[PDB]
């Protein structure tokens, strides 16, 4: 088992995740099995506490784990399926060790950070690196990405663990890549290597020695800066890799392959890649990165979102839209519309922003209501679903656009003008959405539907069955708690709201599709968790093909 | 509230505990209320897992907590009663924070070491420093002793916490004392200040600045070494305190008062001691420290102990014996006798060590069987209790010498030759000791008798009632699980084994005293937890007064 | 004597010189006597070895010292006269100590870096801080600017010296200001305080504690960044000073006075400024900084310079031009014309750049030939002087434009077509410029005319006498070696080349002024060494007033 550790230098927002993912993509293209581990030095255990407006985009693995979005980035770039243990945190390690000590399996000894916490870290890393992530074959390389910057208090147990680890796994199996900031004060316009010198000094002091240096700057750095860095950091000048700000993120593995990273890793980790097939063709990645700078025709999509700030709060959604638009060969223009600026309460307060938001929503080609874990701004979501329903505008709803869609449908098409949720307003005669928790053996009470579940379609006349390649079932990822009530599902089925897919027991409803409309569908699950750069997801594919009037042509 | 933080320098075994305790003793003598906090950077939560041969001498507070022996040292030197929270560890802090995060009282934020763990440490320290330890009056100074050496990974959260803390409590209320090693290579016989320079550099880097430097050497250091240290560490030359190896530990507060520490603390922390009464007489401490170097007549006591190694494995016991001997005005010579080297199995293996151990046990004036948390070597304890019973040699048993004494009494005086425990050999018709756990409301099951409990004596003719000042009750500290069976307690009461004291409900037995013997008593509790330098404990007092034939004279 | 030390943080080009000069300007305006010391950690002793294309603009003090240009910046901003010892370097200190040791005035002891080099540094600093720089009154504050970044090997003796020094001069007389880089990666657009945290940690470790933090960013930083910095660096949030990129350098003292630096220094150094007169009016500095952003009408000046690169290679010249243009109330547009691109050798090689350079020289309003210490490109200087002479374009020559002007005058007006220098081509019958070195008692041989010398004018009809306020003499600064030959000075005086000023002995010639021309003058000295922001120098004043046809109007 070979390891590649990716550490960070001067500051935090220095670009470690894209470097690690690109390493993975290169090695994958060369024919290797690659897993990856992300280490977060914060005290949390999961993302089930994280507020959406505070961190954004809980990513859900197919075993039901709510983890960092960085594991989502690895899943997209490497095309693998990671588990909950592929994400180590400080809280997880300290909890495992404190519990082990409290049930007396250290045999009365004093448990200390060194060596017990570092032994725990090393055993965890060695353990989850042999777990298969692509089928059943063992991985051959593991990319470990360490969060934070060297010198911080929070990351010291981990660098101590990895010093000992580099000697435990026989250094010919261990490579370290250091990502640092080469700043450039515009008072003189010269790249400064002094912060990199300091950070590599701290790294050497802690016991680790870099094999690659990845510099982060805005344009390329010359050979003099490269030679100064290789002199102070003890690498070769070819092992100093410059990654400037490129067009897209899909150009970073190509820029890494242009700097000859594959040959250095093939000799340093003693892999035995046969460097003959075009040097392990990254051919379709080249096609995709070329399309990213070629598309011209625009498609405008609206995103009715509560936390309009985009500190990665709709990351998987935006990326599913991008992967869909690139395969449709069109440029994506994304509009973010606050959902609370759509209710006429703002009209009562000040009509200016109300009107401009409504005009931005009106001049769009398609609508996407994402799933906010909450009820704040749901009124705007109902208004937007209604507007799109009575204007023949294509719409896709995600885990809450289903609830909002069925609510507005009942309200303004079946006369149940008091239909609402039990999310809020739990005092309602017409509870259109109810709470049907999961009851699996091993539960006392009930919890969400979490993870990969099977879904079976109903009948013939539906487009979602076509976009999915006409299969009988489809496995997707669920993170919901509330459903719709079957009384009403057969009430509002005579009126135009067909239910196309649901579980094997037919007790819940997952995909609605109101007929007599170009594209009006909704899903309880999240389709943006299985969207990859080289294979988009069929719901977003259809939403893009409909918003530019290419859907029917694509069906045939 | 004023604080004094005591940190450590070059190595670990540098003498921090005695420095902190002596600070406390000085300030106490000057008329102040002093509490103290001990910080252990290890991952454990309590000492209930610690093996006795691994750390030695679990100390039991009077609320039932099993803590470090350093809290025992503070209790002896300061004459206070500390609680479980006066002993912070890394495990306690990380467990409190992980639990707070897992029940969502950080409100969805990311919990990080800085600032959340350091905020937790600061709030804990501020909290337990206002808890009264002497009656009900609030403390005025708090001595915080930080374990480990500056620069270690385990102690970084704590020094970060205390940097922020020094600014939160208004520096005129915060003083730091740094204890360092001044080594002396005998190749040249000159004290070296260079390691102190390095450690104070690391301390300054982490954000703290010393107010006192306490050097640790074998003989005094001159004024040139003192001036070099004050030059590199930014203190005055009078704030460099030399503590060499003295006669006893009772000379350290006197040596601190000779270096004018009280005046510096009175001006630096702005206490308002009225330095007139002999400068706050340490008079009876002077008497005790003088007696330590004056006593001449010897008394030899045997300690039948399993783990003959004395890495502080019988600390409170040995110190109770010392406090008893000093008030009796005699020198104490302590013999450690392995309990497993008394059973004739070693006689079968090799009789040499068997015979020499038995001769050491035979030429002693008194026997003390301590309480080992286990059953290893109990056979030797039975043999020793029997030998002392049939030779009129004074004996005191502690929490297991009671069980061993009653076992040998039954065996070799009432014919129940198969009497044993349920500790080991749970298959016995004659279970002399049984398991009567505590059942207090708030329990599901049963746990030990732990902490301070009341004890009432039975009748008139007993010496233990006399040594205790003839009170009706006495509060002591229990850490036992097994008792004796009442059937047998009234069986072997006609034969000479009187039961003098027990609980209020008379369902257990605590003090046995077999009459027709100079001094043969036993106790279920531990009397060595309430033994102080200036007031010994009556059981050990009587054991010393009997082993030198001064008991009857002392009674009158 | 009060001290202010200015140190540097993360990188080198962080802006220390302007911060130190602005401190000086503020304190000067408040009515204090201020001196300043610059510490360069390089091994050189003077700038007499520095190549002009390598460092640029040797500045000449009025005692004959060739020093850094930073002393020129202090002289301009503070309006003082510094000496050679106001510029400490590593070479100076180590040479003084090595020589002291080699002549046995350490009395046989071992001389070590600590304490002997640091004692030398401290005595030097204490010594030159009491030397008067403005008349004869003792200074009251001293600004010490330490070059380089904390953590470098070259600057460790100096920070050790200043730790000891802060305690030697009684901390109430010592203040430290730390200038650091707050970088801003545009991937997220958030200012990062982590490098400042690291550098202040190193600074604290070395023994110094900041009193002010001066952050360097492109736009202002908020109160959250300010609070994070004050938390980690132990200052108040008002002592965190943000200096963004402003219009000019004359806005930095005003931005410092807006952040209340004067009040903090008045309380911290216990100066006794009476903060009543507008809080010590920086009134004419306000006028000048306002004019910097108000001037509209343009004036274009050409600079025929060898090393067209401007790494501060014509700093004093460009600044004299700016100070002149601002008082004339016009905007200055400066053109840099390579002197070697004017000889027709480039015409033979490629005429494109030749022609474009000649067109840039042709479309200018005035010409300035600066003094290059050499002979490279002098041919272009002769061509430019000739072009300006036969086109009635105003010209000013500086220490080599005098030689070039007299050479072209002889050549193309008196028929001596082989007139040249002994600088190059030492084989010439018509040596128009000769070498007349200085012979002062205390010399074996000859050296340059270096430092402040007196100059007496000749007669009535001249404009340079008018621009100087019609004085009899003027003290200027000389750094030349070659002069003109008196035979020829009376040869080409009938032809239109009048000599207006020279020494007291009339053996050399300093100011030529060819009549029958708007403004054609030349000077052997450098007038750009006495040019101040609030009083320009008369030669450049006249050159600007002539290039915009305002000279004659200004004369009356
Ligand atoms: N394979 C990846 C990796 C990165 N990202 C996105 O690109 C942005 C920048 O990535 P990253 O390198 O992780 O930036 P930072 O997290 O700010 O830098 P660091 O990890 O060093 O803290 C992130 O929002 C991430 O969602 C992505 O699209 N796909
Ligand atoms: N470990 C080091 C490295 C360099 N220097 C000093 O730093 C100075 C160079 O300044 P700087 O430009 O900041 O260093 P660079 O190596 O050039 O780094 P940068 O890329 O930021 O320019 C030199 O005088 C050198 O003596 C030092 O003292 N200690
Ligand atoms: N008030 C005190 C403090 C110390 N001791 C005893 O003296 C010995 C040495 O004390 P200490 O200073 O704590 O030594 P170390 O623990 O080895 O040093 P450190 O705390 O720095 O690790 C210990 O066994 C302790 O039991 C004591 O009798 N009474
Ligand atoms: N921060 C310091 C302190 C001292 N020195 C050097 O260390 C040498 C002194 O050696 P040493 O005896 O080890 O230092 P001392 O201060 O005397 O420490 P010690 O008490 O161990 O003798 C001197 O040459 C001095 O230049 C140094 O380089 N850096
Ligand atoms: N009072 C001053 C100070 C600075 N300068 C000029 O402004 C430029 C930047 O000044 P400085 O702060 O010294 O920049 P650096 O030298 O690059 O930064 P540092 O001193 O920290 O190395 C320099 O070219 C200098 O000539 C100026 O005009 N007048
Ligand atoms: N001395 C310190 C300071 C901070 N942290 C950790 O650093 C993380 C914060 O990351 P970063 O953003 O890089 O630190 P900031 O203080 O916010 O610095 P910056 O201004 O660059 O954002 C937190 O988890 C905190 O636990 C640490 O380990 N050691
Ligand atoms: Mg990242
Ligand atoms: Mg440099
Ligand atoms: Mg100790
Ligand atoms: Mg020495
Ligand atoms: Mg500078
Ligand atoms: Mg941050």
């Amino acid at each position: 088992m070979k390891y590649i550790l990716v550490t960070g230098g001067v500051i935090s927002g220095v670009g470690k995740g894209v470097i690690a993912s690109s390493f993975g993509t290169l090695l994958k293209s060369c024919g290797l099995d690659v897993t990856s581990i992300k280490i977060d030095p914060y005290i949390n255990i999961d993302a089930g506490t994280f507020s959406p407006y505070e961190h954004g985009e809980v990513y859900v693995l197919d075993d039901g784990a709510e983890v960092d979005l960085d594991l989502g980035n690895y899943e997209r770039f490497l095309d693998v399926t990671l588990h909950r243990d592929n994400n180590i945190t400080t809280g997880k390690i300290y909890k495992l060790v404190i519990e082990k000590e409290r049930t007396g399996e250290y045999l009365g000894k004093t448990v200390q950070v060194v060596p017990h916490i570092t032994d725990a870290i090393q055993e965890w890393v060695e353990r989850v690196a042999q777990t298969p992530v692509q089928g059943s074959s063992k991985p051959q390389v593991c990319i470990v990405e360490l969060g934070g910057t060297i010198g911080d208090i929070e990351g010291m147990p981990f660098v101590e663990a990895f010093r000992q680890f580099q000697f435990r796994v026989k250094r010919e199996n261990f490579c370290l890549a250091h990502v640092s900031l080469v700043p450039l004060p515009k008072a003189t316009g010269e790249p400064k290597t002094k912060p990199t010198q300091s950070s590599v000094r701290e790294l050497r002091g802690c016991g680790l020695s870099p094999d690659l240096i990845v510099c982060r700057s805005e344009k390329p750095i010359g050979l003099e800066v490269k030679e100064k860095i290789s002199n102070f950091c003890h690498v070769g000048p070819d092992q100093v890799i410059c990654i400037h700000d490129l067009n897209s993120i899909y150009h970073v593995p190509l820029l890494m392959e242009q700097n000859g990273v594959i040959e250095y890793l093939n000799e340093r980790l003693q892999l035995n890649i046969d460097m003959s097939k075009r040097t392990k063709c990254l051919q379709q990645w080249r096609d995709l990165a070329r399309r990213t700078e070629t598309v011209r025709r625009e498609v405008c999509i609206a995103v009715v979102g509560k936390y309009t700030k985009f500190t990665d709060s709709y990351a998987s959604v935006v990326k599913a839209l991008q992967h869909a638009a690139l395969a449709v060969n069109r440029k994506l223009e994304l509009v973010f519309i606050e959902s609370c600026l759509l209710e006429e309460e703002t009209l009562h307060s000040e009509p200016s922003k109300y009107h401009k938001e409504w005009q931005k929503l009106c001049d769009s080609h398609g609508i996407l209501v994402p799933g906010g874990f909450g009820s704040r701004g749901m009124e705007g979501k109902i208004r937007a679903c209604q507007w799109a329903r009575e204007n023949q505008k294509p719409l896709l709803g995600i885990c809450l656009g289903l609830q909002a869609a069925v609510i507005e449908f009942a309200r303004n098409k079946l006369g149940l003008k008091d239909a609402n949720t039990t999310e809020i307003d739990p005092n309602t005669a017409n509870a259109l959405v109810i709470d049907m928790p999961e009851h699996h053996t091993g539960q006392l009470g009930g919890t969400m539907r979490l993870g990969k579940r099977i879904t079976v379609f109903s009948d013939g006349p539906s487009v979602i069955r076509q976009l999915y390649g006409n299969p009988k079932s489809v496995q997707e990822r669920h993170r919901h708690r509330y459903e719709v009530n079957p009384k009403y599902v057969h009430l509002l089925e005579e009126q135009g709201m067909r239910f196309v897919g649901t579980d094997v027991d037919k007790t819940r409803m997952e995909i609605i599709e109101l007929s007599g409309h170009p594209y009006f569908v909704a899903t309880q699950y999240h389709p943006e968790y299985l969207s990859r750069p080289l294979k988009p997801s069929p719901p977003f594919l259809g939403l893009i093909l409909a918003s530019v009037d290419r859907l029917n042509q694509y069906i045939q």
